[PDB]
């Protein structure tokens, strides 16, 4: 099956999902001289004090942490967005080492990893619907640096070794986060798609200016994380991003100046 080794990685997707090279697909490098300001475009609005954090699922190509989509908990609106849409995870993609890991790249620039959290668009009822639409999801996505810890960060790491191997999960409640963002909302925006497998066309990206800050030891963590089940032969799960795709007919536009 589909995942990121040399025989079945992001160069072999299309053969399954032939959609890998579509008219919007995901993730770009963000050029941040031709991406033009529309000031027509909203602060985002992101509303996650009400976050109800259930569970974290290994699931052989990253993490989730799953959060209760039954009722607007946590929402984004605003932006480039119409309507309210529904954290559902967030996840992560990162790298074997500290400069690679991003899947998005910002003038060709790859960050040490980067933070995925998504959401689904309230109008189509549920998130299986949602994806079948070209306005179905938005994804947050948050650039990652290594340097000082992000304090907000530990409560994830500590649990990894929990979940070191495909199809293990844990209880994770009351994890806010809040504590993954960077100071300023500043983004850019562009349609794009999901960046794994089935590579639907139903993602609006919204891609934060402002990397935060994680530790060495915080992202060696991640490192040790399986991308195999218990007892098969180690693979470590490291560079678990797909590189970025043709532009072709879109802008990406930018919330600031
Ligand atoms: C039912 C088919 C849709 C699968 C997409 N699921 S997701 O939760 O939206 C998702 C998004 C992304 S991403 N990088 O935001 O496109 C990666 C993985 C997954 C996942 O399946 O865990
Ligand atoms: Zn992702």
């Amino acid at each position: 099956h589909w995942g990121y080794g040399k025989h079945n990685g992001p160069e072999h997707w299309h053969k399954d999902f032939p959609i890998a090279k579509g008219e919007r697909q995901s993730p770009v490098d963000i050029d941040t001289h031709t991406a033009k300001y529309d000031p027509s475009l909203k602060p985002l609005s992101v509303s996650y004090d009400q976050a109800t954090s259930l569970r974290i699922l290994n699931n052989g190509h990253a993490f989730n942490v799953e959060f209760d989509d039954s009722q607007d908990k946590a929402v984004l609106k605003g932006g480039p967005l119409d309507g309210t849409y529904r954290l559902i995870q967030f996840h992560f993609h990162w790298g074997s080492l500290d400069g690679q890991g991003s899947e998005h790249t910002v003038d060709k620039k790859k960050y040490a990893a980067e933070l995925h959290l998504v959401h689904w668009n309230t109008k189509y009822g549920d998130f299986g619907k949602a994806v079948q639409q070209p306005d179905g999801l938005a994804v947050l996505g948050i650039f990652l640096k290594v340097g000082s810890a992000k304090p907000g960060l530990q409560k994830v790491v500590d649990v990894l070794d929990s979940i070191k191997t495909k199809g293990k999960s844990a209880d994770f409640t009351n994890f806010d986060p809040r504590g993954l963002l960077p100071e300023s909302l500043d983004y850019w925006t562009y349609p794009g798609s999901l960046t794994t497998p089935p590579l639907l066309e139903c993602v609006t990206w919204i891609v934060l200016k402002e990397p935060i800050s994680v530790s060495s030891e915080q992202v060696l963590k991640f490192r040790k994380l399986n991308f195999n089940g218990e007892g098969e032969p180690e693979e470590l799960m490291v560079d678990n991003w797909r590189p970025a795709q043709p532009l072709k007919n879109r802008q990406i536009k930018a919330s600031f100046k």
